[PDB]
């Protein structure tokens, strides 16, 4: 008897990818990817970085050989020198508003593992954690598979830019109720995947509020938070926690947690830097033994531990990732323009919440599905369909535009025009 | 309402250390530690290996840098040239007995993470699996904790050195009726962490007779198979399974599952280098997707798939591993010999079971763990007490004898010696 856990368009689109790929001299005219959210914008300035510092990578530290040491390191409080490295830097992308103390950080492969320690630690199979649509589609997965935990959203719509409101979070926690969940918290994005906003201070103070009158937890992945680029400002959950009377009042500061990894800024996926972080003391103890199933090479560590030391560096690579950024955001609006598509206006993240309700059969999900098999198979361009991020309003599309070179966005808008020029 | 999940003299002993380490230059009073399971033998060998072959470090690959491509590999299957040197090396360490398929081996941040895997794809949560005592203090956290899975034991005596009963196995599954479990399989440790032994051929014969007979799953942790340093020979499980009439005949072949980790034989658990291999493509499948909480890193995956490819490294490097862990145990079991204490004959692993039975009070898990302490406070020394591996026996003890110089363990046998002519 096989066990239960051992036995969607987000993950079909990529596959589709995979069977056909692009390529700008074999196959000119396959598939072009615009469906996953990675960063190969500033690879350039690691690399610049690491053929003038060759020791790190060399498992050396001031001339001496550290191999057999760092072979060893296998310590759940994480490596010192990156753990410090890591809050100076999560403190350098909030422009130092917030400190971040490093024995209250833990270290996980990857946001994917913290998010998922996060609802162990806090949530028992049954219970539930309040989402706002629309959301990573990946969470279906993360929060709820191995844990037992359930997901209950919290509908944002179009009417306000998919802000979170008052309204949606009673209702959200009222549809736990009718679901016979007990909720444990909210977990948000902020900045948005997928919608490529910064979250209000108002969302902010509503969210604080809200957790607070419930006396559930908030959890903040905050991934994207070194992708603003444009403004309103970035806010993190932890800056807003500063002056509020709460710093050592109330009991909400012990509820509010934060997500991050070096993934989508620093375009490091594949190293598996993750981090939680948590005033709660219990949350850090009880968070840092779970890291034991998913804890970061000690040889990354180290050489990261040594890249964000480097404070000339961190500096310019936020400076340089921005105006990079906004430069590719910029050129995916003006493209989408080109065909009349628009896009919610948005700040952040390494992608566009596109509208394209202007083109469906009509304003049903279904017609949504037609659109994007439509574009995947005629137009050749894999994008995620809205459905697939549990937005409630079908036409909608979430566009990746830092995961491949200038010159194939471009291929990629030429071909969305001669797509609507030659249909609507 | 905290969660349950967020809510052992392996564990004491080992934080007493830290309290008051040894140093033979600073505190050369303080405490030896010999109750960690960690090999630094051969350090030298690998960092040998990483002078001739700088490019691996590096981010380069014929010349040319691959940094950005390794920072974007994510894939959850691995990368491939590394899969392929591990299952060579797997078979290598077999003698090339048997041979694995690199699509049925599943990557994990170390084994640690490979054996939760395992559980959660084979066990829900209230269910049990059969574990043969004394057994990895870990186990206790790894195969229950986020699991909601119960251990139940399949006691093991000195009477016939440790070794896997019909009766001994009968007894556990009762006892998981007893408790009301239903019983998902049997994992064993081969060679086994504490005995020190390797598996032999008439016990791998019996677990499979066993395992098919009750319809289970059989979990084979192979994670010292390449420190067997003395006869008699390490059979992997996977080797029974060649012929028998198994190969594509009955089905148990298909609930036999192996688990490794680089931690041990090379020394790399900072690395965090662990792998799943099954025969079942369901539960490859299922790991595969599991093993997203707990990737091992592309820029560690990179360095060791061109160390491990290196044939002449691979030969070398378990020859001499071998020599000198056979040379290490010797001077443990001389050492401890010279006090009148004897050693359960063992030929594998980084560590001696140890007989202290007639140095306790009397023989109870009371007067065991006086001792223990005895031996902490005044002895200044770190080992395990066999409770904490859940031997049914008072009195028996794990000593590890690689993780410090050769210099250091026999001042910890002379230290040992001075205590047990002063008081028995
Ligand atoms: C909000 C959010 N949290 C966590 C993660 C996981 O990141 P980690 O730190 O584990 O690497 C992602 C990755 N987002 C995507 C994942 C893509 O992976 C697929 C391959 N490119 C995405 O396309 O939105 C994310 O968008
Ligand atoms: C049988 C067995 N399986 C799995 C693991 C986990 O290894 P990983 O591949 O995750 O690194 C161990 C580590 N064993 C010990 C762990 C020691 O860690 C403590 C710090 N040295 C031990 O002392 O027996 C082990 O002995």
């Amino acid at each position: 008897m096989l066990s239960r856990n051992a036995t969607s368009s987000y993950f079909l689109g990529w596959q589709e990818y995979e069977k056909n790929p692009y390529h700008e001299v074999h196959n000119t005219n396959g598939i072009i990817q615009m469906g996953l959210a990675e960063n190969q914008l500033c690879f350039d300035l690691l690399e610049s970085w690491l053929a003038k510092n060759p020791e790190a990578a060399a498992f050396k530290k001031n001339g001496e050989s550290i191999f057999a040491e760092l072979a060893l390191f296998q310590d759940y409080h994480g490596l010192p020198a990156f753990k410090k490295a890591m809050v100076d830097f999560m403190a350098e992308i909030r422009g130092n508003k917030v400190t971040f103390d490093p024995n209250h950080l833990v270290l996980t492969a990857g946001a994917t593992s913290a998010n998922e320690t996060f609802i162990f630690c806090l949530a028992d199979p049954g219970e539930a954690v309040l989402i706002p649509t629309p959301y990573y589609p990946g969470f279906d997965r993360d929060l709820k598979w191995r844990t037992g935990v359930e997901i209950v959203p919290i509908h944002c719509t179009s009417s306000n830019g998919f802000q979170i409101t008052e309204t949606a979070l009673e209702e959200a926690y009222q549809e736990a109720e009718k679901r016979n969940l007990r909720v444990k918290g909210v977990l948000v994005t902020n900045p948005s995947n997928p919608l490529g906003t910064t979250m209000t201070r108002n969302e902010l103070y509503l969210l604080l509020s809200f957790v607070e009158d419930k006396g559930i937890h908030l959890i903040s992945d905050e991934i994207y938070s070194g992708t603003a680029f444009s403004s309103p400002s970035f806010i993190s959950v932890m800056e807003v926690l500063k002056d509020r009377n709460c710093d050592e009042n109330s009991e909400v500061w012990q509820r509010v947690h934060v997500v991050y990894s070096l993934s989508k800024d620093l375009g490091l996926p594949g190293f598996r830097v993750g981090a939680i972080y948590s005033n709660d003391d219990m949350v850090v103890a009880a968070a840092t033994k779970m890291s034991s199933f998913g804890l970061v090479s000690s040889q990354t560590q180290h050489l990261l531990s040594a890249m964000l030391s480097d404070k000339k560096l961190t500096k310019n690579y936020i400076a340089e990732n921005h105006k990079r950024l906004k430069q590719r955001q910029k050129k995916l609006v003006s493209g989408l323009q080109k065909s009349g598509i628009s896009c919610l206006n948005g700040n952040a993240g390494l992608f566009c919440w596109v509208d394209m309700r202007h083109l469906l059969r009509s304003n049903t999900f279904e017609a949504e599905m037609e659109l994007w098999k439509k574009i995947v198979y005629e137009v050749h361009l894999n994008i995620s369909p809205g459905s697939s991020c549990h937005c409630t309003e079908p036409g909608w599309f979430r566009v990746c535009f830092a995961n491949l070179p200038e010159r194939t966005l471009d291929l990629a808008m030429q071909r969305l025009k001669a797509f609507v020029g030659e249909y609507y």
